[PDB]
């Protein structure tokens, strides 16, 4: 019912995310992650810290965050343009089923949800994603969570990018 | 001597490119691809044509091209923003050695080279990349081929993004 | 048809006559990119009588702090700024202006770092009620680096008698 | 003789002040207003009280006072930071001549001059400014009054600001 008490499933192995690539966010909190494609990237072989990278792609715009495991099934993100950190958790994951992948992740501002990302690669047909959104929408600030794929730009021959 | 008669090695399997992720371009033709990270993406599970996607990331800007294999060891690109096509080839590839990956690819304007991209994930240490750049520079328009990683922006805690 | 995708492709309307800006004084920045220009009031100033270069000045006022930039017209409907404190220059443009309407003034202005937006200032004097402003912000947020653009007027310090200053 | 007996010329229309923007203070009492530029601002469109604002700008610092007309050719100020009040008068004004603008204003501690400001946009060439300063100095505490543009910071390419 409040953000700090939401579920926190274990972060799947990185390989499970990469096998899901690319995804799209079906539901998000702020406007930032509307009409967005997610790509996960393994650490560079010469990276000293071996952090993976999450790519949030909206047309010609890209938002990049290295991330690593933290306590309590957290993912600690480092914004690659600013160096600021954010602590994220997974409400649920359901990766690489025979009907594809979905998950919902979130980051808190105390008892408020500061951001929400529900990703899938199956046109939003995972029944888990429905249940999860309904729960998160009732958390403080979660009234803002909305469907993120209405009236997105037209494509020019590519399926996942525009 | 001329672009049309450069080497055309077999395109490696996609998984070889993905296992090399992420790469940087050490030598390019146009300055669009300066200070750039390359990430490859598998086709979306629901994508009708099953085209892979090359991501060309320069700080906060991303260029995306779907691609599929064509005749004569070619890759056919589809710019996701404009819908413009281009036929590309690999001069050589050397992916996933015990010293990492490098390759050089090119597209032609008849006998001149229109674009050149030499990627690696080993700080430019593959012998083959030296040989291959010197050859491509000697072709019509390869005077414009330059080292692409001079004076790039400073990072904020991420290894391969800025 | 489709929004501009990089900062270099944003619209560039004519810089209104200085006098239209001065008649809009003072304005507040509803949306900005860096945090520097949160809780900020804009005042335009004509060139001084004895100004050798006849540059106007934009004042960005945050409580008891001020940032100042001389500006002059440039090619392609640019304004070229000179930071009065550092001598740093920057080429700006207007995404739109809608000054001195029956519902007041708004505009949005920007400066690019190539294809990314480096700074963004949307000002108004009508409590953010201009529909043009809202659509301008949506377009600008979508270019590289535009995700940092944010509402700039939350949790600003308490005033002590004055409407536009604090 | 005494501050309470100084001239009190009419407050010029606000448009006359704004047409004079910007000015510098050639003489002041307190060193607070040394090396200082004056800018006048019209009331905000939605200001309920419709007070104008006087801006005192010294490098990167600014003092702001809302002001309205009051009894006896007075301007009543409201410090925007402190909420504090001052009653000021004009000793003279000489706005928008063919040689530019000048004026001198003052506020009193009874018979002592509390603060004094003489502004101009013509490098202090207005004969009226000379005579008005000479007179102000002979007032109790008017010994403090000094040429205020000695030893001011160097500029970085702007005429009226630093
Ligand atoms: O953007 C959110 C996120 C969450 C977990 C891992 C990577 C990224
Ligand atoms: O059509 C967009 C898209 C992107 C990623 C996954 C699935 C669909
Ligand atoms: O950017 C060029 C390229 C070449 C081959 C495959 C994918 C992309
Ligand atoms: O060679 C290392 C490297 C650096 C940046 C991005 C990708 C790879
Ligand atoms: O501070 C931004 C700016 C832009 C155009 C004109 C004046 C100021
Ligand atoms: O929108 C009105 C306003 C408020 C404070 C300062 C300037 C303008
Ligand atoms: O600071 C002095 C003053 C006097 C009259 C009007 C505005 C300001
Ligand atoms: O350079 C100082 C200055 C400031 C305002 C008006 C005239 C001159
Ligand atoms: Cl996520
Ligand atoms: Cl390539
Ligand atoms: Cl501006
Ligand atoms: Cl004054």
């Amino acid at each position: 019912m409040t953000c700090d008490k939401l579920p926190k499933v274990p972060v799947p192995p990185l390989e499970e995310f990469i096998k899901s690539n690319p995804l799209q966010f079906a539901y998000v909190l702020t406007d930032t992650f509307d009409c967005t494609t997610r790509v996960y990237v393994q650490p560079a072989r010469l990276s000293p810290n071996q952090a993976a990278t999450a790519l949030d792609i909206r047309g010609s715009r890209i938002i990049t965050n290295d991330f690593v495991g933290g306590p309590n099934n957290s993912a600690i993100l480092n914004n690659c343009t600013t160096g600021e950190k954010a602590t994220w958790y997974f409400q649920y994951t359901n990766l690489n089923t025979p009907n594809g992948s979905s998950y919902c992740a979130y980051t808190c501002n105390g008892e408020e949800i500061a951001e929400y990302k529900c990703a899938n690669n199956n046109n939003g047909t995972d029944p888990l994603q429905k249940q999860a959104v309904e729960v998160a929408k009732k958390v403080p600030n979660g009234d803002k969570i909305h469907y993120a794929l209405d009236n997105c730009p037209e494509h020019h021959g590519c399926f996942a990018f525009y």
